[PDB]
C-alpha cells in the first residue's frame, strides 16, 4: 500500500480489474483463475535472474536455485503427462509452437493443420501468422452437417498433399480428438504428427481426454488454460533426438533468457495438477460444460456447433438471433457476462465480427460453480441474447449474475 | 501457508532470495526490481486474455487491462520521445524478431555487430533465428583500441549493400554513435535498427545518446538498466512501421500478451520518470568507472578498450592463466556473481571464453557508492589472484559479507 501511493493511476486500474473478475461471469474458454501460489511465484524475486541455457548448463553464474525451480517444473511436467522430455522455457503457446515446427520441418515444407474457422489456432497455419507465412499449410476443417472432424477427409488430404507434418489440436473445438487416428494417417503418408493440446491440457492431465503424448512426435501446450497455471508455453516429447532439437530451437534458436519466475509458477501449477483434487476439478469442468450445452441446445437461436461438447468449451452460432458474434459479445458484456466472439466453421464474416461466441467453463468451475449454477449461467446467456434491448429483461439478467457472483466469491 | 503445499518450490525461492541478499550481483544485464514491479507481476492481471491492442481486442472484458497497457505505452513514449510504442514483446528476442519482420524480408542482407565484439545473439548469430533467417554481415571493433571503427562500418555497408544496419550491444562498454550509424545507413540506402536493451535506462536518464530520433525502429528490454520486469518493447516514430510492428508482434509471432508483466512495465516506466532514477543512473556510471580504474591498475585484469562510458566492462582474465568460465567459478565460490563473456577477437568457445563481464546496475540499486564499487573491484582482483590460496579467498568472502551487510537488499 506504500508503493500504491506513488502510482495511483496504475494501482487503481489493477483494483478495477480485480472487481471486474469478481463481479462478472468469466466465460472465456481459454481463461482461468490461478491460485495465490501461482501469483506469488510470478511476483517473486526470480524475475531478477538471467538464466540463459538449461539446468546445469547456464551462460551465467548464480543459477544454483533457479536450476532447482526449472527442474521442478520439468520433472512435474514429465510426471503429469508421461513425457520422457519436457521444455518449460517457451514464453507462450506461440513460442512453443514456433520451436516445435523448427524441430520438425523446414521452411516451405507442407503442413496439414486445422483451419482457423473450423477451430484451429492462428499458429496452425493462418496466413497472417508466422506459421502460414513460413510453411505451406493445407487446412482440414469439419463436416458441414455434423461439424466434427471427418477423419476420412484428413486422410484424403494427407494422401493428396503428402505433408511433412500433420498438426492436430484446436482453440475452438468441443469434441474429442482421435489422436490415434491422426497417428495412423500420419504413418500412412510418412508424416510426423504434432499435437497442440493447449486448451485441453488440464483435461488430458486428469485422464478425461485421450493423451496425445504417446502418439505425437512433439506435443505442445500452454500452461494457463485448463491447466490453470501462469501464462506460458511448454514442449513435450518422447524422442531424445527431438528433445535436443527442441531445446536448441527454444534457446538459442528463438528466445533468450527464460522467465524463471513464470517457470516457478509452472512448477506450482504442475504440482497442483498432480493433486487428486485437480482431477475432481477437471470432471466438474466437463460436467458444467455439458450442462450449459443442454440449455443452449433447447433454445432456438443459440446453435451449438456439432450439437454437443466432450470437453470444456462450446461454440455458439448466434446468427439466428439476428446478431453477429461481436454484438452478441457486447450484449452479454452489458449484463456482466464475459465471452469472446468467435469464428464458427464455414465462417463468412470477418474475424472481428464473426457469426458466433465461444463459452467455456474452466473459470467458473474454478470459482466453485456446479451444474445447477452452470445451468443458471446458460439460461442467463440465452435470456440476455433473446432480450433484443428489452431493458427490463436485461436488468433481470444482471440480477442473476449478481446472485451468482455473490454466491461464489473469488478474490474476496 | 500455500508454501506448505509445495515446500520444495518455496524452499528454492527462499534460497534464491538469500543468494541475491548475500552475493554481489555483478551480471551487467541484471537488476533488482521494486516491490511495486513484483506486486504488479504477481497480480490477477495474469488471468486476462487480451489479444489485440487497447480498444481493439479479440476478447471481452479488457476495459482495465486497456488502461494498464496504455499507461505503459504512454510512459514509454514520454521516457524516450517515441511517437509509437509496442509493449507486448515477451522478451528482447521477441522484440527483435518482430522488428526484423517489420523492416526486412527473409534472406535480406543485414549488417549487425559481431557477437564476440559485443553484439547480441539476435544481431546475427548463426545459431539464432537472426543468422538463420537473414544474411548477416558482421562489423566488430578495432583490434588495438577495442572500440567501434565507424569507417570500417561504412566500408562494409558500401561493400555489402545491406537492407538494414543493426546497432546496439550486449557487451560493449563505450558510447555508440547512433548519429553516425544513421548517416552510414542513409549513404547506402539502408534502414537503421537500434537495440538499446542494455543502455535504455541510461538513455532515459539522458546519460547515453538517444537512438530513437535516429533509428527507424528501436528495440529494448525493460529489465536491465531500465529496472523493470522481464520483457521487450518496440519503439518507432513512423506511423507505417508502427502498424507493421503491431501486426508483427500480434498476430505475427505472439498470441495473448502478458498483461501482469505489462503492468510491471507501466510501474517501472513511472519509476524511471522520477528524478531519483536519473541519480540512480548517474551512480551506475560513476560506480562502473570507479571499478574500471581498479581493474586497470591491477596486474592480471585487462579492461577491454581500457575505459567505460556506461554500466559495464569486459575484463580479459587471460594473464591470470584462467579462462572466463574458471574466473566465473572462482568468483562464485567467494559469493561474487559474474558471467563469462567473449571478448573482441575471442579465440575460445562461448562456453569457456577469455573474460568475464561486470556491470554495476544491481549493486547500485542496493545503494553502493564509488567507495564500495572500488572495494568490489578490489575483491574481484584479490579472488582472481588468490590462485589456490584459500586464506585469501576467505578474506574476499569476509569483504563481500561486509558489503552485503552494509547494503541490505531484501531485508
Ligand atoms: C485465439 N483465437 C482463436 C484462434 O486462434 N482460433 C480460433 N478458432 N478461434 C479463436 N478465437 C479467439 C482468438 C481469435 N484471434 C484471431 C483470429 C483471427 C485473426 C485474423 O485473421 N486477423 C487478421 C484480420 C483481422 C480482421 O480482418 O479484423 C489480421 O490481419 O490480424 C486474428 C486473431
Ligand atoms: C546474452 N549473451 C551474450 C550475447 O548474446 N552477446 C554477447 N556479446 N555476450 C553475451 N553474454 C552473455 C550471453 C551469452 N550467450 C550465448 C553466447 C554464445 C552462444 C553460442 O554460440 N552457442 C552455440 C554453441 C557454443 C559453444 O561452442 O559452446 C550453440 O550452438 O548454442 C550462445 C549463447
Ligand atoms: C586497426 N585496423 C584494423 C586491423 O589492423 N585489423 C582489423 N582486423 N581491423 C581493423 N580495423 C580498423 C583498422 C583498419 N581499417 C582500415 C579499413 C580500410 C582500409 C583501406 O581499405 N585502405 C586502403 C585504401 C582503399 C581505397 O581507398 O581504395 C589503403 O590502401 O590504405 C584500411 C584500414
Ligand atoms: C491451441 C492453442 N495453441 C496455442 C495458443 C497460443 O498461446 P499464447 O496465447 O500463450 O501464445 C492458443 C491460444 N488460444 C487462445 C484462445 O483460445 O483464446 C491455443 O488455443
Ligand atoms: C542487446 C540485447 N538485445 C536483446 C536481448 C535479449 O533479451 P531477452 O533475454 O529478454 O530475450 C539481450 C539480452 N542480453 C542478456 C545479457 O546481456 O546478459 C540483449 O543484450
Amino acid at each position: 500500500v506504500d508503493y500504491k501511493t506513488f502510482d495511483p493511476d496504475l494501482w487503481a486500474a489493477i483494483a478495477k480489474e480485480e472487481e471486474r473478475q469478481e463481479h462478472n461471469l468469466e466465460l472465456i474458454a481459454s481463461e482461468n483463475f490461478v491460485s495465490e501460489a501461482v501469483m506469488a511465484a510470478q511476483g517473486s524475486i526470480l524475475t531478477n535472474k538471467y538464466a540463459e541455457g538449461y539446468p546445469g548448463h547456464r551462460y551465467y553464474g548464480g543459477c544454483e536455485f533457479v536450476d532447482i525451480v526449472e527442474n521442478l517444473a520439468i520433472d512435474r511436467a514429465k510426471e503429469l503427462f508421461g513425457a520422457k522430455f519436457a521444455n518449460v522455457q517457451p514464453h507462450s503457446g506461440s513460442q512453443a509452437n514456433t520451436a516445435a515446427y523448427l524441430a520438425l520441418v523446414e521452411p516451405g515444407d507442407t503442413i496439414l493443420g486445422m483451419d482457423l474457422s473450423a477451430g484451429g489456432h492462428l499458429t496452425h497455419g493462418s496466413p497472417v501468422n508466422f506459421s502460414g507465412k513460413t510453411y505451406h499449410f493445407v487446412a482440414y476443417g469439419v463436416d458441414p452437417t455434423t461439424e466434427v472432424i471427418d477423419y476420412n477427409v484428413v486422410r484424403i488430404l494427407a494422401r493428396k498433399h503428402q505433408p511433412k507434418l500433420i498438426v492436430a489440436g484446436a482453440s475452438a473445438y468441443g469434441r474429442t480428438i482421435d489422436f490415434a487416428k491422426f497417428r495412423e494417417i500420419a504413418d500412412e503418408v510418412g508424416a510426423k504428427l504434432m499435437v497442440d493440446m493447449a486448451h485441453i491440457a488440464g483435461l488430458v492431465a486428469a485422464g478425461l481426454h485421450p493423451n496425445p503424448v504417446p502418439y505425437a512426435d512433439i506435443t505442445t501446450t500452454t500452461t494457463h488454460k485448463t491447466l490453470r497455471g501462469p501464462r506460458g508455453g511448454m514442449i513435450l516429447t518422447n524422442d531424445e533426438a527431438l528433445a535436443k532439437k527442441i531445446n536448441s530451437a527454444v534457446f538459442p534458436g528463438i528466445q533468450g533468457g527464460p522467465l524463471e519466475h513464470v517457470i516457478a509458477g509452472k512448477a506450482v501449477a504442475f504440482k497442483e495438477a498432480l493433486d487428486p483434487a485437480f482431477k475432481e476439478y477437471s470432471e466438474q469442468i466437463i460436467a458444467n460444460a455439458k450442462a450449459m450445452v443442454k440449455v443452449f441446445n433447447q433454445a432456438i437461436g443459440t446453435r451449438v456447433i456439432s450439437g454437443a461438447t466432450d470437453n470444456h468449451l462450446m461454440l455458439i452460432d448466434v446468427r439466428e438471433l439476428g446478431i453477429n458474434g461481436k454484438e452478441a459479445e457486447s450484449i452479454l458484456d452489458s449484463v456482466n457476462i464475459t465471452v469472446n466472439k468467435n469464428s464458427i466453421p464455414f465462417e463468412t464474416l470477418s474475424p472481428f465480427k464473426t457469426s458466433g461466441i465461444r463459452i467455456g467453463t474452466p473459470a467458473i468451475t474454478t470459482r466453485g460453480f456446479k451444474e445447477e449454477d452452470a445451468v443458471k449461467v446458460a439460461e442467463l446467456v440465452v435470456k440476455a441474447l433473446q432480450a433484443k434491448d428489452d431493458n427490463a429483461q436485461l436488468d433481470e439478467v444482471k440480477t442473476g449474475v449478481r446472485e451468482l457472483t455473490e454466491k461464489f466469491p473469488l478474490h474476496k
